[PDB]
């Protein structure tokens, strides 16, 4: 919702479609050090959120900062590289908001990926964690992508979440993962999205696994509401980037932009999983 | 609080006043499908929320968004059909805001009524709950519809909500309920405010147990503060409309506005209940 | 961050700079009834916060509303009468604004000290709690006096806060309340920031403790991001003002401002332990 009106939307849709050879089925939205995967896109139209209508623009590099338009490994992607964040002062409904054109511009599955913070103490720097489900702390508050008034246009006023992350694509990705037999195990875990932006406390961690988390981390479960609001299919994986501290002790251990191939290797193992993935995402037209 | 002077709700009462025969001793705010409940009313004078000078609008039907004036079976009721939410948007010193109106009308008791999502397994669709605490969910952080500064002439910058509802009427209530014998019990409980409009995910309803609530929804916990806060006596009910999915599987069970009998019988259940309950509303002079 | 540009806070150190003599290496804020510290001041010279080019302006008195620019104990300090809470109404970076100017004011060291409504069951009223911990209720939803971009001449974007309390000043502390052998314990624990000013209910309580929380109450967790995002070293107590009612009954138990010596002894209690630890404040300059 606020601030942008619907013709907002369809403009800033409107243009990009008028602006680009491509129409999108899937969007991907990166997390911090998987931006990468945008290499993966073949005949890439880039743009600077910048050029388009109403996007909003980024808080500085900003060169972290763009929307590519790509074919990935099959199917037609539009790919963001740099999500907003709440922490860094939009609102939600400046978050949520390619999301909502990615619909608009035809797309129909949303890919999310993020760092977070390992809570689940059987889970280790390099993982990835499949979202299952997710908790949404600020949501609870407030703070949900859809405050405001409904437009029926995009969505129903009580949209549910119990199935926001598909059984099937959990299914086929979870398949896949093997399928190319791995490394590790891929992971499977809710997410809680805690806002904003000092990272937590011991109290707090010790709080969020309580509440049940196995990542904790900080964009998701806003796309995933505007997402499954539209109706995409939504699916998504969290890079461990840490594992958080559950526990009392000294100079310890932490975070994400500091490991050596436990940021890029996991980071290329996560964008190729996701580059393989795009296979699984059922084409758009009924189509089989 | 803000946004509205204290000019504002008197100019809001008086025009009601002065409007208006009626002085209603009791406000009822009806939640979704418990609005039926104004037709009980006799001497009816309906508001549109529109005609009244700082009344927030509603978002839209809207028609479902009115004030009745009414005697409900006693007591001089003034009648809410239509609650704001702030998953709707206002602010809460914009939900909270007929309540402040209410005490300036000389009303001393608020019933709230809502259709919640039980959490609470012993519970089940057609359910009336009867709030004994409630958990505030946005209160915790920020979005209590006291926040900014107080006014003395309202209440205490700092009020008790460990008494929010009435040992009184809870007591006169649950008789009540068994001096008529009833289809099921009248169940009592936790009520969470979870703001903020999609339905929980599992993870979610997960922690609303956990965190002990039993019925969770998105209204009451703003009008109980405003209301405790102005020293009106609250109580109320939720309708459990849903049996919140506790529990990992496919396409289930949700949501209130699509049960038979189990939407309209169990609202004139909870209607009627009301109705007779105000007969346990302690007439107003010290009056016996 | 927010409404604040760092102008803003330079020229507000300036002008505090070149209108006091003092340079202050330790800032000091009290909760409420603890102001009285400002008394312990030696060579106090006082402020409006009214004067002070930025600040926010409190409230209404205000008049416990004051910048005292000090010396206690060794230590030159600046005191803080009367913070701001976001119950009251400002953003965080109102309430955590002073703190960014005490940095500029070369302040190295924060402590904060407040009144909570003791959880934990062990803890009594007049106990002090040194802060170990905190949760930040608000925070998790949005609201951390972080929120926005990031002024990379403050701290980073990121900042830690599993260290927000300084173990050597806890260590400290905890040594010094034994030094001067006591009344009870130097009780120890997280503090819960809960926004937003009713009190709990009691399921409400019940939530902060199995959450985890000794105290809770309603101001730290604000100039504590902004303070160790600042590079400060914080430390703090809470003054128990009040055992939460945990528990179900009657006209009952609360709260701060209503006890006898249990509010003014134990305020004075924490007042001087206050001043005392200014002895353990690692004096600046390396300086041994
Ligand atoms: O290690 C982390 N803790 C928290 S709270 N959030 C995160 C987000 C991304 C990477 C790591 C973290
Ligand atoms: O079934 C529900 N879940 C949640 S979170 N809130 C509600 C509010 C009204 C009716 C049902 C529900
Ligand atoms: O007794 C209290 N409960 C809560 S929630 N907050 C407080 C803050 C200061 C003093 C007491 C309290």
């Amino acid at each position: 919702e606020n601030g942008y009106t619907y013709e907002d939307y369809k403009n800033t849709a409107e243009w990009l479609l008028s602006h680009t050879k491509h129409r999108p089925q899937v969007a991907i939205i990166c997390g911090s050090g998987l931006g990468g995967l945008t290499d993966k896109l073949t005949q890439a139209q880039i743009f600077d959120y910048s050029e388009i209508p109403n996007f909003p623009r980024s808080t500085v590099p900003g060169h972290a900062g763009r929307l590519v338009f790509g074919f990935l490994n099959g199917r037609a992607c539009v790919m963001m590289q740099g999500r907003f964040h709440m922490y860094e002062g939009y609102p939600l409904w400046k978050v949520t908001f390619p999301v909502r054109v990615f619909h608009l511009l035809g797309v129909d599955t949303l890919v999310v990926t993020n760092a977070a913070g390992g809570l689940n103490p059987k889970f280790e720097v390099g993982d990835i964690m499949l979202i299952r489900d997710h908790i949404n702390l600020p949501g609870f508050s407030g703070q949900n992508p859809l405050r405001g008034p409904n437009d029926e246009r995009f969505g129903d006023r009580f949209p549910a979440m119990s199935d926001a992350y598909d059984r099937t694509m959990r299914q086929r990705a979870l398949s896949t993962w093997k399928q190319m037999g791995e490394q590790r195990e891929l992971q499977e875990g809710t997410y809680v999205m805690v806002a904003g932006p000092s990272f937590e406390t011991v109290a707090e961690c010790r709080v969020l696994q309580k509440l049940g988390a196995d990542a904790v981390g900080m964009s998701t479960v806003p796309e995933v509401i505007v997402a499954r609001h539209c109706g995409l299919r939504v699916f998504g994986f969290s890079l461990i980037t840490n594992k958080v501290i559950m526990d009392y002790e000294s100079l310890e251990k932490a975070n994400h932009e500091e490991v050596l191939a436990a940021g890029k290797q996991a980071a290329q193992k996560l964008e190729q999983f996701v580059s393989i993935l795009m296979a699984s995402i059922p084409l758009p037209d009924k189509a089989s």
